[PDB]
């Protein structure tokens, strides 16, 4: 599929509060249609859904998440709240007199537009999230409890404490790229051990084989990319847990009336399809779409599988 | 009307060439207009259309022309003529994933969106232009001759040689746009005498009143923005009168097939309304407005009977 040149993209930058701007390329007419990446990625993660959405007659903006690339990375870690983020995500459609828009995410990012179509409907045309399921807040439970009752997640409570995990994903940017961006069956990690072995790649090769999904070019733009802010921003999206069940605590009992569109990966091993089970109880207009051979890092792991899927419930469900 | 706050505009930014990038603010979501101002003004100058079009359902892109504002702003002379400009316009279309927009200039913007229209039909889906007015090339008389058969553009010869016309209206910013930014009955200058009296203010107050048009803080955006790259690229507009002219021959014969609208301004003593007074003959689908009590600085001028034409042009001839 036909990717993206950053130097041939056209470049937004919005103002949301005083200190704390939003980068977004932008390509295409047509109905407004924001993606929103995960950890740790890029606007550059959707390089293959951009042209092929714009084609399609969508009018793209792959942004650059808060605390990622050319975007604000303000140093408070609340700042990095489900809240606060949805907010300015409201207030980022109201600089551009934009009514509402098509909000896709993936990890963190679809976590984040599954709460913008919660709470927003009004401002959400229609919501697609690859492989994060919406799972409403259990009000019995902490998040510390949610976490130790499925071990795929202690790699979150090495994220907990502000500076340690920045350590060891900031000293070898190449190798922490190269060793995440990685297909399943090339995956060179175990996020069980990772508190247990004091890090994510201290039992990985620190001069690791280059992924067939990517090439040296696209790793060497996402360490170009994270020597701006660092990790500190990226990693605070996952320190907000009580911050973020309290807030959707608040919103129990209602359901996402919107199109929406839920799509699994079959390798993901951390957010797996199973997750997702139950959502339509909660989303009576939810459409699936379902991956094969696909791991994490669905954009590049299939972005022809991807592009289809989207597109054809675009076409359908939100045009 | 509702007016523009910068601060809270989103600013795009687009690369055309390997030291020239485009500036533009963008509102609203709808078929892409592209708006393009005049000498010596900004994408400000369209504060009182960019939100009215936006609410009217249409994708505004308020660009800052070459040479202005955060545009870039390139030494050469010749990076200022109307081929050049216009094939940057295209490729600006380009990097955005634009088949086509409306193309809305008005002076020097005005003269650009009409060989927009003549030499690229089909990356324009409409055009319209304020006072300007479209003349086809006269292959037998130069551009010195036809400005020495009107005294009213003598100013143009004063802009002709680099460095003295800037000296003149960089001396006081301030003074340059409370002098320019007028209303006609409040206008302070004679296009005709600049030449013999040795340039544009000589014969003006040094401490110029406010026009009924602006305001202080207007006025203070205008210095401000012109303190970035200075008169010289706004300037070179003037300095490719034989390259233009070279330029438009090359069309002679064909006429503007797309839609098109015209509007002109009863006051406006250089831009005349009977200077357009056949574009029928070469425009066959050519719309026409007119407003009177308006003098050169339109928008400004009269506000909300451009917006009234504008829209009203842009549903019936555009959507
Ligand atoms: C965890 C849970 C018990 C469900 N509660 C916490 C949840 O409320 C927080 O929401 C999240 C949503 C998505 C993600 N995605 C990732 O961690 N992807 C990683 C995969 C392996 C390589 C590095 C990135 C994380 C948190
Ligand atoms: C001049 C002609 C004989 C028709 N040939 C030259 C033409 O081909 C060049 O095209 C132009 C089109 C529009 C303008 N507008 C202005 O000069 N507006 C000024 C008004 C008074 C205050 C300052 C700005 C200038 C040149
Ligand atoms: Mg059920
Ligand atoms: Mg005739």
């Amino acid at each position: 599929p036909t990717s993206c040149n950053p130097s041939d993209m056209s470049h937004g930058y919005v103002t949301v509060k005083p200190r704390v701007r939003l980068h977004f390329v932008e390509l295409g007419s047509g109905p407004a249609v924001c993606l929103c990446h995960g950890f740790p990625e890029s606007w550059y993660s959707w390089r293959y859904q951009i042209p092929a959405l714009a084609q399609a007659g969508y009018r793209v903006l792959a942004m650059d998440m808060k605390g990622y690339g050319e975007s604000s990375a303000p140093p408070e870690i609340e700042e990095y709240c489900m809240e606060v983020l949805c907010k300015e995500m409201v207030t980022f459609l109201d600089k551009l007199g934009l009514s509402q828009a098509v909000f896709i995410g993936h990890d963190w990012g679809g976590m984040l537009v599954w709460y913008m179509a919660l709470f927003y409907p009004e401002r959400v045309r229609a919501v697609a999230s690859l492989n994060t399921p919406f799972i409403p807040a259990n009000p019995n439970m902490s998040p510390l409890e949610s976490i130790k009752a499925n071990p795929v997640f202690d790699y979150q409570l090495y994220f907990q404490e502000p500076g340690v995990a920045e350590a060891e994903l900031e000293q070898n940017l190449s190798r922490t790229f190269k060793s995440l961006f990685r297909a399943s069956d090339e995956s060179v990690l175990s996020m069980h051990k990772v508190c247990e072995a004091g890090g994510l790649f201290v039992n990985s090769p620190e001069e690791p084989s280059l992924s067939r999904m990517v090439t040296e070019e696209e790793i060497q733009f996402y360490v170009q990319q994270f020597k701006k802010s660092g990790f500190r921003g990226p990693l605070n999206w996952y320190r907000n847990m009580e911050r973020n069940w309290k807030w959707a605590c608040k919103s129990l009992g209602r359901k996402i009336l919107i199109p929406a569109l839920m799509v699994t990966a079959e390798k993901d091993f951390v957010l797996v399809p199973q997750m997702s089970q139950h959502m339509e109880d909660w989303i009576p207009h939810l459409k699936r779409g379902h991956i094969e051979d696909c791991g994490h890092w669905t954009q590049m792991d299939k972005p022809t599988e991807v592009n289809q899927i989207l597109i054809k419930w675009l076409d359908s469900d939100a045009r």
